[PDB]
């Protein structure tokens, strides 16, 4: 087991990647705090696999806070984080309301950046450790999404910063960036679009919850210990080229 | 002359980087308007290049909307924009306080944001045009800057994604990352030290750098980041 | 005038970006040397603006030798260079033989070094000036491209290299990665190509050789006095999504 | 166990981060290959750990060759490769003579080309797999490195176009760029340099072998089965501002 025993918290831990990741974690034997928004899918989520359920809004900097008192509290210490909760309203910018526009930089921006701040607060000078920051592959743009570009960029720019602070500190802090992975959150995509993602994929498919959730077990393991500041692309490739259409 | 009768409206024009761009672009024939927060000091180093003064705050929408109208309506039409406008927030991230946090993502990222939109719906299927939003070296990150630096990555993502959806209507949008640029004491030997060019850089310098983004010497050039930081990122992973 | 009886010297220039340079820097007032490959169309382009003939095999360790003695003899000092000789040899990687892979990066790679190389030997601690060598879009990586694509990757780390090695003797080193650009080796592509490429480009055009000069004019002028070690993309943004290197 | 029954070679596996690597894979239950220039360390390095030795010289087409034909008939398949293989000749470019460049060019990037190329032939339309070839940080530029830089910058453009060529076939090709690795090679660099490395890397230390190991392991592991044509850094952070 690469967590044994290691104390993380889990953000999104409810649904898809922070889900499949909140299971990888526990069969790497991880004492875990998975965090979301709803308290029903969250306990269901948690006790399916041992860990602690805590319910925490990103975007509420006393939630946050709250949270991790509570986490640390049954933990007694913080190894590692991955922070998912992330959001999207996606529009060309001429028709993208400011309320839209605000709405996902408090979430994803602020919102890692809030978690990002607490987790280097309860591990800084006590413990080394790793935070794991998710990012997209769309930080690079994308067409119809210049809020989530510019939020998930910003997230790069904070785990950069956050890396050049904490390494001293024995705190490794990495983005991961996915592309397009098959969730609840995707069923909705129409089939031409589908087609059209894939495409401009060289590997041809889809990625699984599960391959994001080993990207961020490597990230938080100690077999990248000597991996900081950095941003590792889980996207099949989307990314290697340009994507037209 | 390179903006020859070229309707342009700039943001911060009364600080160094802003008004250093105002006097070339004025010598280089732009029918210019100037923005800025302070009236004072806008009014002055406007009429010193028989330029339009707006006042303007980036960060209030309103402003903004206010802005492009009297731009517009003194211009008749709108070429180019050259965004500057920012402000820093430095401290350790475990220092830093959440409304300092905030303020600098709202004035230079949001900020940011309001500025291109505005410039794009001027021009989106009136004519084309080009847009130059100024982030910096330290969106790739810096010590005691987790604000700033996540704010300026945030407007080179907000540029290319700009650049994809502007493209077809022959708008142009690119990223402009000064580094250390002149106006203190043990903090500029170190900076220095980091410069291969070994110096620091002079507003003119970064307003050549706008000229050309803005010009039509540029033309083909859409969604770059531009480094005028005398080489101070060579060595860096690029973002 | 922005190089006004500057002492200038470009490869490639019989060549569509080079020629439109020649004539973009004779305007602009340079005492230009043109350097290619074969002396007839050399010295048409040569002469058809005034430049100094100067015939170059870039791949030659002795032809760049020998043409760098004539430059200087003529021009009596270098204020900059602009470097565009480069050639392809597609193929996907299965199928490409060696020969194919080692030519290109002789000519491409090792070429850009023995210029560059004549280059700053023919300013460092004589006078500042600027160096500009031709990458292409493609060192990102491109389909039936890995020779291409292994050259210009190579010739970008090369400029890095060389700007932070040429830097305190205020010698910039900068490189150019145009796109699609119109030119001759292209006027008769595969229908299907050409609109491969455009569909790719953001500005929905191919480029025109003139527009591939004015950047390099901007490097190589005084303008650019504090640009250096940078990738300037001349292409229309067709690498805008790709991971940048 | 994170390598069972696969079959992968490994190149430059004598010493340092190769031989590391060969350890590493082989208590992950890989059957391996053990490739490098000289037969005596080779075979010391591989028989310590049950791996198959086959000398190779990367800069030679034809050893490339004969040593995959040895290494496909003895494992009768490849699952992944790990390419280290690599030499510098330091020399600020004023200094730096012809024969220094095209040596490190030669050996550094088109040896790459030759290993993932027979690589690729050994697997392409025979089943998916792994290729991880090494670049290096300093692929960025690097002061006296200008044939090392451009050598390994180029095999990051080589790494991302085979990505994109062999994606259809569910081969993955991805590329590590250690830092300051600890090595029997670095404890002669003179502190002067010591110093300044470290002092550039925020985690404050040189990197280990088995670190990169590690991040070879997962290159090549079915866990980064949805990741190619990426560059990872392996270098504390060295890379993050310069």
């Amino acid at each position: 087991m690469r967590l044994k025993d290691k104390a993380v918290l889990i953000t999104g831990a409810a649904h898809g990647i922070g889900r499949a990741t909140l299971e990888l974690f526990a069969k790497e034997g991880a004492r875990l705090v998975a965090c979301d928004i709803e308290e029903g899918p969250l306990r269901e989520a948690a006790e399916a696999v041992g860990a602690h359920p805590v319910v925490m809004d990103v975007a509420d900097p006393a939630s946050v806070e709250r949270g991790f008192a509570e986490a640390l509290a049954h933990l007694g210490r913080l190894d590692g984080v991955v922070h998912y909760a992330g959001i999207t309203r996606d529009n060309f910018h001429w028709k993208m309301p400011l309320e839209d526009w605000e709405l996902v930089l408090r979430v994803n921006l602020t919102g890692s950046f809030l978690v990002a701040k607490a987790a280097s607060e309860a591990m800084r000078e006590k413990n080394p450790g790793s935070i794991v920051l998710t990012a997209s592959r769309v930080y690079l743009g994308n067409l119809g999404q210049a809020n989530y570009a510019a939020s998930m960029a910003g997230v790069v720019g904070l785990t950069r910063t956050l890396a050049l602070e904490l390494g001293r500190w024995g705190i490794r802090v990495n983005t991961l960036a996915p592309g397009f992975i098959e969730t609840r959150m995707t069923a909705k995509v129409p089939e031409k679009v589908r087609e059209k993602a894939i495409a401009a994929t060289p590997l041809g498919r889809a990625g699984k919850p599960l391959e994001v959730a080993y990207a961020a077990l490597f990230l938080l393991s100690d077999e990248s210990s000597f991996i900081t500041g950095q941003v590792l692309f889980v996207d099949g490739g989307r990314t290697i080229g340009a994507a037209p259409a």
